[PDB]
This record gives C-alpha cells, sequence and structure tokens, in this order.
C-alpha cells in the first residue's frame, strides 16, 4: 500500500513508519518536529520507500500534499499530546488535535485515500468510568481538554465517514512506553524515570502515588494501526492495552529495580487534568482485528531500560 | 443577573436580549456581524441595561472583555449556523463552534463566570437515531460537520465543568423560527418562504419536499434559555422543540396560506449534509425546568409573515 503516516518523526509514529516498511509498503512521514525528533528517523535517510514531508498540520497545504503522495491510508498520529499543557493552552490543544484533525479529513476525502487511522486516547476519554476495565461501550467523560480533543476528533471522523464514505477507525492507546519515547519529555512516566534513575536525578510521584494506568509496549500498538488499516472497523474505535493496571509507586518500583539502584521518590500535590485510574477492555480489538499484546510489562520495560543505556 | 449574549445581533440572540432586559437584568451583547445585524439591536439604542461589544469569539481578547463586564450567565449563541456552509468549509465552522467555544470557556474559569449556557443542534446531533421523537438519552451521531462541531462544544464545555466547576448547560433546539430570523439566506426556511411568499418570489424544496423538522417558535426557545441560566441541569442537554414533525412540503402550504396566493415550490436536488427526519422529546425539559412550548406551528407562522410584512 501507499501509506502516509503523521506524526512521523515522533515515538510511536516512527515505529509504525519502520513496520510499515517492513511490511512492504511505501511510506510518506509527516512532521513538524513539535515534540519530535531527527534522530527518529535518521536511519531512513537512503531508503527510497521513504520520503519525509515537514508540515504543520494546522497550516500546511494537505490537499496538495495528500494530492502529490496520493495515500490510501493515513496514519494519524500528530498531536498535542501532553495533558498539562492542554490545561494551560486548550487554545492551542485544540487548534493541534481538532482543527488539524478537520483539515486531514478535509483534504482526504478529496485526494481519494481510502481510510483515516485516527489516534485517540484511550487512557483519558473514559473519565472516571464505573467500569474497569474499560470497554468502549462506556461513554466518554473527558477530564482534560486533551481528552476532549481526542473525542472530537473521533466525532468529526465519524462525521467525514457519514458525509463521503472515507473509512476511519480509531486506535485508542493506553499508556504506551518504550524504544524511541523522549526521557526529557514532560510526559511518558517510564522514559521520565529511566532518564533521572539512569543519572542518579531526583524522581517524583503525584498525589500519594495510588494513580493507575494500563502500560502497553509500542510493538503491540504499532500492530493494532496495522492490522485496523483494512477495511474492517468502520467507525469504530478500539482500545489498545493490555488490561491490567499499574499504580505510579509500583511503577516505579518495578523501574528501579530494572535500573537497580533506590526506590525511593519524592511525592508532589496533583496534576490538574490528570484522572486517578485508567484500564482497558480490550475485548473488541481481539475478536474484531485478532489483536493481542504480546509483551508483559517486565519483559517490556527489560527491553526499554536496555534501550536507554545505550543511548 | 448580570449577562452577558454572545450572537447577541443574531436572531434567538437579539431575542434573548431582550427577554433578559424585561426581565430587569443587565446584558452585555458580543458579535461580529458574521451573519447578525446592528438592525436586530437598533431598538436598544437608548436602553440604558444593554452595551454592545465588537468582536470575533476566534480571535478577539475574550478574557479582557469578561473581565470587565464580570458576567454571571454567559449565553453563548455565537456560531456559524448554516449546515451547507460547514460541508463547504468545515474547518472555519470548527474555528468558530469549537474554537470559540473553547477560548470563552478558558476566558469564563478565569473571570469569575458562574454558568455557560450553550447552545447545541438538538435537531441535528442525533444524526439518523433510533426512535422518535428523540430523548436526550439517545447517543449522538452527527452527519454533518456542523452538528460534529456542537457536540464537540458540549464535550468540551463539561471538560471545563470537570476542571473548574465552571457549570455549563446545553440547549439543544429543533428548528427555531419567527420574527428577526434572517430570510435572504439558504438556511432559516420559514423566514425564507416569508419573505419570498410575500413578494412574489420564487421558492423551493429539496428532493421530494418528505423532509421533516421540529419548528418552535423563538420566543419559546429563549424561555428554555432563562430556565436552565439558574443553578439546574449543570453539565445536561436540554431539548428544545415541540416533538411533531413538519416536511418541507407541508411547511410551504402552511406559509403559503398565511400570505394568501400560490402554494407551488419548486423542486431542487438534495442538499449533502442534511438529514431527512428530525423530531425532539422535550420530556426532560417539562419536569426538570418545567418548560412547555406555547406557540403552535400556524400561531407562529402568522406572527412570522406579519414581521415580514411591515
Ligand atoms: N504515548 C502514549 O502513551 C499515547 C497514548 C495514547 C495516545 N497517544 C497518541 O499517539 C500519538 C503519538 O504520540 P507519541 O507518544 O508518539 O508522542 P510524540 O510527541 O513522540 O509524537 C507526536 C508527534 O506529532 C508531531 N506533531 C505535533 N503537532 C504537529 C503538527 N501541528 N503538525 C505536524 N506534526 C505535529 C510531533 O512533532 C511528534 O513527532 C499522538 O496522537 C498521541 O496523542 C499517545
Ligand atoms: N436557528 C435555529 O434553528 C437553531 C436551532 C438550534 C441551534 N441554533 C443555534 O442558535 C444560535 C443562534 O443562531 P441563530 O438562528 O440566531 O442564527 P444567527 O446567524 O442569526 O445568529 C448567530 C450569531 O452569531 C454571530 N457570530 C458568528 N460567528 C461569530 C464570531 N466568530 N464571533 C462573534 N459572533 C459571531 C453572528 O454574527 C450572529 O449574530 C447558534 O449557536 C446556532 O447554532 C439555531
Ligand atoms: O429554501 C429552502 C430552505 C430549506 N428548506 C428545507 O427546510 C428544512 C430546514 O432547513 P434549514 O432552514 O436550512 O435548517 P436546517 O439545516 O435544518 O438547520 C437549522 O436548524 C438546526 C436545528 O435542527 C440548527 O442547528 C441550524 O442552525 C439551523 O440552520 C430542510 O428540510 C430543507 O430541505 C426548503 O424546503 N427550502
Ligand atoms: O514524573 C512523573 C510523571 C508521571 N507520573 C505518573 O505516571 C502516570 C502517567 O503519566 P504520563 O504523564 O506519563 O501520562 P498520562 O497518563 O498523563 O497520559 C497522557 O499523556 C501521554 C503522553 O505520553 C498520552 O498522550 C496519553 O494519551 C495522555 O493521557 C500518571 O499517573 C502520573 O501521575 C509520575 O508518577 N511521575
Amino acid at each position: 500500500m501507499r501509506a502516509l503516516v503523521t506524526g512521523a518523526a515522533g515515538f510511536i509514529g516512527s515505529t509504525l513508519v519502520d513496520r510499515l516498511l517492513a511490511d512492504g509498503h511505501s511510506v510518506v512521514g509527516l512532521d513538524n518536529f513539535a515534540t519530535g525528533r531527527a534522530t527518529n528517523l535518521e536511519h531512513l535517510a537512503d531508503n527510497s520507500a521513504h520520503v519525509f514531508v515537514e508540515a504543520d498540520i494546522v497550516t500546511a497545504d494537505l490537499h496538495a500534499i495528500l494530492e502529490q503522495h496520493r495515500p490510501e491510508v493515513v496514519f494519524h498520529l500528530a498531536a498535542q499530546i501532553d495533558v498539562r499543557r492542554s490545561v494551560a493552552d486548550p487554545q492551542f490543544d485544540a487548534a493541534v488535535n481538532v482543527i488539524g484533525t478537520v483539515r486531514l479529513a478535509e483534504a482526504a476525502r478529496q485526494t481519494g485515500v481510502r481510510k483515516i487511522v485516527h489516534t485517540s486516547s484511550g487512557g483519558s476519554i473514559y473519565g472516571t468510568p464505573p467500569e474497569y476495565p474499560t470497554p468502549e461501550t462506556a461513554p466518554t467523560d473527558p477530564a482534560s481538554p486533551y481528552a476532549a480533543g481526542k473525542v472530537a476528533g473521533e466525532i468529526y471522523l465519524n462525521t467525514f465517514r457519514h458525509l463521503y464514505g472515507l473509512d476511519c477507525s480509531h486506535i485508542a492507546p493506553a499508556n504506551v512506553y518504550g524504544p524511541r519515547q523522549d526521557p526529557h519529555g514532560e510526559a511518558g512516566v517510564v522514559a521520565i524515570f529511566a532518564q533521572a534513575l539512569l543519572s542518579g536525578k531526583p524522581t517524583r510521584v503525584f498525589g500519594d502515588g495510588t494513580n493507575t494506568r494500563d502500560y502497553v509496549f509500542v510493538d503491540d500498538v504499532v500492530d493494532a494501526f496495522v492490522r485496523v488499516s483494512a477495511d474492517v472497523g468502520g467507525g469504530l474505535r478500539f482500545n489498545i492495552g493490555t488490561g491490567k493496571e499499574t499504580s505510579d509507586r509500583q511503577l516505579h518500583s518495578a523501574v528501579a529495580a530494572a535500573v537497580g539502584g533506590p526506590d525511593d521518590p519524592e511525592f508532589h500535590p496533583p496534576r490538574l487534568g490528570d484522572l486517578k485510574r485508567s484500564c482497558l477492555d480490550i475485548g473488541l480489538a481481539e475478536r474484531v482485528l485478532g489483536w493481542r499484546p504480546q509483551i508483559e510489562l517486565a519483559d517490556g520495560v527489560r527491553r526499554t531500560v536496555e534501550y536507554f543505556r545505550h543511548k
């Protein structure tokens, strides 16, 4: 297939580019380096099956770009990803995550694209549901601008599906970790902990440290993107996670053991916008896509911590 | 109360301003005249309780405006309102209806505003629903960018409620009609029919004329806004309509009968983005708010026709 990946210079995006190329596809990458890194794509410099376009999804001529490259599937990973930043500047977050998605959809419906695979946020969109693990049937109840924008993006794509028959599916990951996650980023606890503990710098945990997330390895998430890119799951969201809960304190201990030093984090006040509990029911992904996560947290952290020691 | 009305120079907005003033409130009206008209507010030139601010919700310093006027309730009616326009330019529609709403909420949460009363689209947000009349419990399923942006606005305000305790309710009207509706465009069928038939100018229906809408009179809609402005229905949507379906053809006949003379509309191709049926269950608004529509279509059509005559 001809594929285009927005957010291609990022953590998940660059990993997806690699997989798509390995699968024999031609891949156009698109990014504006808001949070992405040149080093994530530097290995592809001489791969003729890959072309890179520097573009801001908010302002670029996406019509022209998509007309030029004629992708069959657009994998949409470009976003403002920081929940705290979304609270600090909700307009900016909405511009990238809602307006950017709308512009992409409008471009795609005119340029013969078959399908857009959106990236939602399984970890945040449900707020505090009564069910854990949380199924896709649970109503959305976003508690941060970031989460709201992700839901809004799903809804807009569903709208374009009705209007033009432009197919869409929403990959809604839990908390994704692994090689290439920015260690210096404001988000990405697994990367943050590793970077700090390996440097021997202070680590922090928020609240009492009982807040919980569902940790899924990047390779598993990438596989879900591939599976959903076919003619399937139209207008549907798929939770992509493990369905297992790990508290902030538990995670710190799991990374501290992997480093092999002290397990003594500081305790800081709760962060406005952050949920207390997150865990995804992944049954739908199994039934419909035949997708299951292969990597358990212990194995995953092991692959991750050893990536960071080489850097 | 100190009220602020976005979209105050518009059809529903100007009507709401009048009601709030009649109820003894102070009102700040805000508009950029995208589709509104100064003539809708010109009768207030010497009204000592309304002040007008010309501002674009997408680009203006809303923080500064709210800081100066310190409204307790913001009635948010400023929006791109045309469904076909939203299809032609979804980015622009999303900028006004989503980004504009987000900017307003971000300003409001910093400036001591108690509550934002949002205007959603009861008529369109459910798309093709499971049942008619449609209750608020039906899932949203927008099939035009306009409808999608209205849903997104609701969700964003709900988020600000969680974050900051900035209260919100979503007034979700069906098809609103009455005096001051602009008759010169492609939206606002009652006004379009009324002015054209009075002038002896051509009229049209789309497709086979069987599309239905739920036609609710502007004065009734305004009443719902006032009721929901209190500490009631936080985070909730209220369908505001009649729960009765009228076809395009039937409506044309009603307006033609009121005007007198021919009932012979042209037939044009169907419009992409337009739903085939719309009808709202209004039970929630009755129980919670004590709201009921008073004006039946026949009466409403007469009042509308008379506005356009004079
Ligand atoms: N990492 C997680 O735990 C997680 C979980 C669920 C959802 N997601 C979603 O996955 C996607 C990828 O996130 P990630 O973890 O790889 O983060 P990342 O920051 O590494 O990747 C995001 C990429 O988007 C690019 N981008 C941002 N704004 C852009 C714009 N206006 N125009 C063009 N490119 C732009 C950035 O430069 C970056 O390369 C995002 O949509 C994110 O919301 C991430
Ligand atoms: N008329 C209906 O059938 C109906 C029913 C459901 C929802 N609504 C909603 O009711 C509200 C009022 O619509 P209406 O029927 O009075 O139409 P209208 O066009 O008369 O009113 C909308 C007003 O918003 C103003 N506006 C638009 N963009 C703006 C911007 N960027 N900054 C500031 N002001 C801006 C316009 O100038 C206008 O005065 C809208 O939110 C609309 O979506 C209308
Ligand atoms: O010249 C015309 C114009 C319209 N119609 C018909 O009238 C109906 C209503 O159309 P229109 O007046 O354009 O309104 P809608 O597109 O239904 O949307 C209106 O009502 C919505 C709520 O249902 C609001 O959200 C929108 O802001 C408002 O524009 C449709 O069935 C049209 O086919 C005609 O027959 N002839
Ligand atoms: O130094 C830190 C940083 C984080 N955490 C905890 O680790 C968990 C995860 O926090 P992250 O900032 O890593 O991620 P979020 O849960 O905030 O996830 C959000 O940010 C991600 C970006 O990596 C994705 O965009 C995702 O969709 C979005 O919900 C939280 O419970 C947080 O309290 C710590 O204990 N210490």
